[PDB]
């Protein structure tokens, strides 16, 4: 009979395509050496024919579609004012405040794009004409408890719209056309603010301005917009059980254990 | 007669393919609303033409060029152990103890892809072929004086090769590929350490191991490798007096002055 650790230990080599069961007769020296054989060989073929990471060509797929659908591509400071948290409306009474990683006396690391999103918005918009459509995927860090579901540093695809067309039926034709050409499977349910479900996974939330926070950003149009977490989209797309085997990561490889 | 201050600002401004002279005997008004009006419509055309990012269209050239020469992307965490600094040899005495970003009591923000790269190697040699050939880029952060070549938040690409064909010579024939395909001038002055410099600025750091550091990561084999950054890479491309205007920033949108 095996024991916990040794599964554990077998878990974490086994992919979710595999069709070996931890539960026959086989002792765990000889499931080990199987499991680590084709570990081996899956590397060697990604390495053999394609060799990019899972995470870098998502970024470079949702960036082709936003790009090819009109958004400007936004790369911004990762490293930002925690003045910029204050201003978002987060108190002490909300869930985030507790879970900001502070930087220095006056930094943090950002858990969200919405502030820079707004600073892009606002500046644009003496440049640009209506609609202003634009989006940024980066890293965003947020402490957690452990969770199947939740990693401390992710990647957060976000993107707004401000003017002329900043509707929900639009914003969720934005929604369905990006996550059906993805082969996402979810649904929408929900000015509005709306979230796109897996099952009991939160992919997205997504919002409809105007909304009186609007007016701390120098925004005074009507607006659209939505954030994904490209790991819970590795996720479900690959069918891993924990979302670390899509993280930025030493202990995977597009979702293959680097420990063998 | 113009102000230094007013100078300041037109000087944000202007383009360094721009040909007017702010010594002219035009007032600020009109030399203010004429570099208004063209940087407008910079933004406009890249608006309606391509809307790429610069930072992130070059991550994107450097990775094809890297992954079709068979360098595995890889992408690590940016919050790292503070542990890694120190197994990096950097002691009190160098520099870069002095300019890590911490984080808590025990990790900090990345100075550096050597540790990550390091960690890598050593994993990827129990299931891939000789050679292994790996690289990243991402984030790196460190605390500088101002400098119109230092940035606080940057971006590192940083390539590895362990094994066979861990030569100079060959580490110098990718170092010139590499440069002659993104169209940068550059000269290479120097087991060993060499630097590539375009004039008196240093594009890159690179070096052949084996080296005594390498025994703490668990690396016995030869390698070669080096570190770029990338918006050194875009300041001298693009011809930017200071390298804030590649930056990751909200003050500057490839190159272009954001406060119209
Ligand atoms: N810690 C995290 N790890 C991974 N993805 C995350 C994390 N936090 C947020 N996201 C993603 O970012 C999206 C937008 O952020 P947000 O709407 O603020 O998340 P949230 O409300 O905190 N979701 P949740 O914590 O799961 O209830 C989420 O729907 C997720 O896709
Ligand atoms: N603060 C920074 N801002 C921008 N690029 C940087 C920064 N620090 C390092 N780099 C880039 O990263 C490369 C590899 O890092 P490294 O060799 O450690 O730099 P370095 O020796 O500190 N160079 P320098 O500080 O200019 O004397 C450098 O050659 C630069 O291209
Ligand atoms: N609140 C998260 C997700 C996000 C991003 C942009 C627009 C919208 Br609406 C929601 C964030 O600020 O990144
Ligand atoms: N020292 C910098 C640059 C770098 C990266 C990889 C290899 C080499 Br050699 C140099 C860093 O560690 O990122
Ligand atoms: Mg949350
Ligand atoms: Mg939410
Ligand atoms: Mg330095
Ligand atoms: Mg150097």
């Amino acid at each position: 009979a095996l024991t916990k650790s040794q599964t554990d230990r077998l878990e974490v080599l086994l992919n979710p395509k595999d069709e070996i069961s931890l539960n026959s007769g086989k002792p765990f020296r000889e499931l080990e050496s199987e499991l680590l054989s084709r570990r081996k060989k899956d590397l060697q073929q990604i390495y053999a024919e394609e060799r990019e990471n899972y995470l870098g060509k998502l970024e470079r797929e949702i960036t082709r579609f936003f790009v090819d659908r009109g958004f400007l591509e936004i790369k911004s400071p990762i490293l930002i004012p925690l003045e910029y948290i204050e201003r978002m409306g987060i108190d002490n009474d909300t869930e985030l405040s507790k879970q900001i990683f502070r930087v220095d006396k006056n930094f943090c690391l950002r858990p969200m794009l919405a502030p820079n999103l707004y600073n892009y918005l606002r500046k644009l918009d003496r440049a640009l004409p209506d609609p202003i459509k634009i989006f940024e995927i980066g890293p965003c860090y947020r402490k957690e408890s452990d969770g199947k579901e939740h990693l401390e540093e992710f990647t957060m695809l976000g993107f707004q719209q401000m003017g002329s067309g900043c509707t929900r039926e639009n914003l969720e034709s934005i929604i369905t056309d990006f996550l059906n050409h993805l082969g996402i499977d979810f649904k929408i349910v929900g000015g509005d603010t709306l979230d796109v479900m897996h099952g009991d996974l939160e992919l997205s939330s997504a919002g409809v301005g105007p909304i009186p926070l609007d007016r701390e950003w120098g925004i005074d149009k009507p607006w659209i917009g939505a954030g994904f977490g490209l790991e819970r989209l590795l996720k479900v797309k690959h069918d891993f059980k924990n979302i670390k085997r899509a993280a930025r990561s030493e202990s995977y490889y597009n979702g293959i254990s680097t420990n063998l």
